């Protein structure tokens, strides 16, 4: 019947139609002739045009179409750009736009929450030093001494000219990484580049598995400097195993903060290049994925010897014993921490939840199934059953090319 | 232009060029992405199809230009244009189904694809021939637990008349019958296949684990019913290799997934009824068939028999409670003797597979969402595997149920 994408639940039977990708300015990766869907990573004539499409958004946000301070808005910011080559967000929009980037982004499952979201502005910032300053305000504040609370700290848009503010970090806290010259990395090897960019900018570094990286924050122009922080700022948790004693003693924790500082905040046509934000943790990203990955910390043998599993084959299903064991204990040991953290069951129930909210509210979700499918224990939470539409739709997170 | 692929637990890259080839359009548009729908919303056609088939097996068989291949080309033209259809040779029929498999971007055992074997059923002219093909290809395919893949291939679709069909969807499943208070006793998947057989005179039984009769139709007529020597259905009992209660449960499934609700097309022809049959990975079992909260779902049970904490999901019991039910799997085929393999071993060999696919055609099609296994999947290499999702004919497709 109706010319929109049919989407349907396995599980439950039940068919919605997604009307919200019309709403869709941006092209992704795919043809009719193939889907390019599992890849990671694939002007005042047209900043007008978006600014206007945001303005639009906004006061519908607001339920002012039409009305007359849309419309001077909406003039206000048309000749702003006429004069500057560029525009400037009021207070509230912004607050708005970094919001519906987050209720926009299609890889995240813990966008139930998008609606409580702390902003900065930071926008006044004009230094290194003053970026450092609002990255702890923004630690401090998300962590709340484990009871975390989303946010997000906006620094100055791009500038015609001008250079970026830049946070060279991917995380605002990560763990070194220390190629060996047997070819091996002590510490997380995703975190090699970093690592050695950041020894390079005068670093003195450890060797331990798990040393917190300083930030290399860069304000417009300049070289980036290097800022350590504060140990008592960066709440890590100690993990251990509810009923396997030895696990404690593997040593490993993790942050409890996932605090992304690499992405592009793009709203109504204006480039936050600097935009860090951080929520809680799913249990199965420091579990599975930065535990168990290969080409991560990669423990998944070791914690299946200790379990005394059959390594020798595939067939004994070492790994997922080994892999759930580990994910259990992240998550006994955020709970004993008294740290926010949420399991992929609990999680997923949750974003369905999302989904059926957004159905009502926009006539649909976009969404990334392979991203939102948690990687372990896939088709026993019930996003697996769930068809998913993806699409881009603005204010979003983008990806931005490494500022060296 | 070309896609790059990129595998993130390795850093290498590929380039798909083989994804030109594809001629029919998939589901995704640049505007959006519907990669995870599980299903889809004359002569100067069929001859372009034909003509493509037939450069194909010539191709393959290294005989391009040769003077084979020109006859061939004329006479499938000669049939075309006097008939508007033609007929496969044999030959080209046994190739036509391997590289339907060997394209099908959803399965996981392409390692395999060269070994298939293939029945020739055109022959059928009633659906008690098709009872009989049907029977020789079970006894072929489950070879005593050491199964073998293998295809039965009855009449391509016509103009003119109605089609063969196997109104299965597997030529095994289970019965699942619904009782009064809504409930589901047996598989919840086959209710509606189920109540087909009992319309056409079956009498039902009230088990979990009822194999059901074949509905098999032949053109423009009702279907018939057939039911199954029960010798025929090799079937596994489930046991644990440490948690004796396990067998207790009475659970059990079959050795061998015989898809037969699928059309085959091969050079712009339709196979309506083909249905193939391979061997289970095991997480098909354990993880979707039996703990799938729209099937079996023995997830709460299997996990109050370990004692788990179902109150809370933070302590993992589905999780625990799936890993044990696939380890009985294994372990229950394992030591029954039936063809099985666990979904690292296939996830390995997929890899493989793409490789060498690689080198032969310069891609692969395949679809991410149902390679990677239903559980553990960034436990296994496909995972990180970067895939491009098209479609390559010849191919396995959909078709409505012919009710
Ligand atoms: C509040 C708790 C939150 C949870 C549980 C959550 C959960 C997740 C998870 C599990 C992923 C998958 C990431 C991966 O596996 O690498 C993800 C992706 C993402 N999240 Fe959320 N998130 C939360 C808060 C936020 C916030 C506050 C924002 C932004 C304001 C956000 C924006 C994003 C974006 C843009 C992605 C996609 C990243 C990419 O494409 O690389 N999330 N989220
Ligand atoms: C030899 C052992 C084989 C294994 C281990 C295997 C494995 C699998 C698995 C795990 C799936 C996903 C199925 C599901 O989740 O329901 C699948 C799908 C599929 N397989 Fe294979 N397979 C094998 C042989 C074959 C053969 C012989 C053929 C055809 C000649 C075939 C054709 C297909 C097709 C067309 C699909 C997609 C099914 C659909 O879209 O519903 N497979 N396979
Ligand atoms: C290897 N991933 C490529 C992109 C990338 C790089 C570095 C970090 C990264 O994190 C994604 C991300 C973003 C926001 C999140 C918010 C909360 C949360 N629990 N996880 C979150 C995870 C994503
Ligand atoms: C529910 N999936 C869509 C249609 C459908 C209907 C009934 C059965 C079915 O099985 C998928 C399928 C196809 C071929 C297979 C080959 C081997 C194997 N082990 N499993 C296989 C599984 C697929
Ligand atoms: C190749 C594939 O796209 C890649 O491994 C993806 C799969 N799904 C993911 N899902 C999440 N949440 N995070 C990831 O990093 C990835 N990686
Ligand atoms: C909605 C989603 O596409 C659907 O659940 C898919 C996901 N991946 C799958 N993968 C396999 N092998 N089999 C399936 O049936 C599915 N189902
Ligand atoms: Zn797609």
């Amino acid at each position: 019947g109706p010319k929109f994408p049919r989407v349907k639940n396995w599980e439950l039977g039940s068919i919605t139609y997604d009307t919200l990708c019309a709403q869709s300015q941006q092209d992704g990766p795919c043809t009719p002739r193939r889907c390019l869907g599992s890849l990671v990573l694939p002007p005042a004539e047209q900043l007008l045009s978006q600014a206007r499409d945001f303005i639009n958004q906004y006061y519908s946000s607001i339920k002012r179409s039409g009305s007359q301070a849309h419309e001077e808005r909406l003039q206000e910011v048309e000749a702003e750009v006429a004069s500057t080559g560029t525009y400037h967000l009021r207070e509230s929009e912004l607050v708005f736009g970094a919001k519906q980037a987050w209720r926009n982004a299609p890889r995240c499952v813990g966008r139930i929450q998008w609606g409580k979201l702390q902003v900065f502005d930071a926008r006044d910032c004009s230094s290194a030093q003053e970026m450092f300053t609002y990255i702890c305000n923004h630690i401090k504040y998300a962590t709340n001494r484990g009871n975390l609370r989303s946010a997000i700290t906006v620094f100055p848009q791009r500038a015609p000219g001008r250079g970026d503010f830049r946070i060279w970090n991917s995380q605002l806290v990560r763990y070194a990484g220390y190629r060996q010259q047997d070819g091996s990395v002590r510490g997380d090897p995703a975190n090699v580049e970093i690592t050695e960019l950041c020894i390079q900018h005068g670093w003195t570094p450890g060797n331990g598995r798990f040393d917190v990286l300083p930030l290399l924050l860069q304000a417009p122009d300049e070289a980036p400097e290097l800022f350590v922080l504060p140990p008592e700022l960066v709440l890590e948790v100690p993990l251990e195993h509810p009923t396997l004693e030895w696990f404690a003693a593997l040593g490993l924790r993790w942050y409890a903060l996932p605090a992304v500082s690499n992405m592009l905040l793009e709203i109504g046509g204006l480039e936050f290049s600097a935009a860090p934000f951080s929520g809680w943790y799913m249990s199965t990203e420091i579990g599975t994925r930065n535990l168990c990955d290969p080409h991560r910390y990669n423990i998944l043998e070791d914690v299946a010897v200790c379990m005394d599993l059959d390594t020798r084959t595939t067939s004994s299903l070492w790994k997922d014993k080994a892999a759930v064991e580990i994910n259990l204990a992240v998550l006994h040991s955020f709970q004993l921490a008294k740290v926010t953290i949420v399991d992929h069951h609990a999680a997923t129930v949750s974003f369905m939840k999302h989904l059926d909210n957004e159905q009502k509210a926009r006539g649909g979700c976009p969404a990334d199934w392979a991203w939102i499918v948690p990687p372990i224990s896939g088709s026993l939470t019930p996003v697996f059953h769930q068809e998913m539409v993806n699409y881009i739709l603005s204010p979003a997170f983008r990806y931005q090319p490494d500022p060296w």
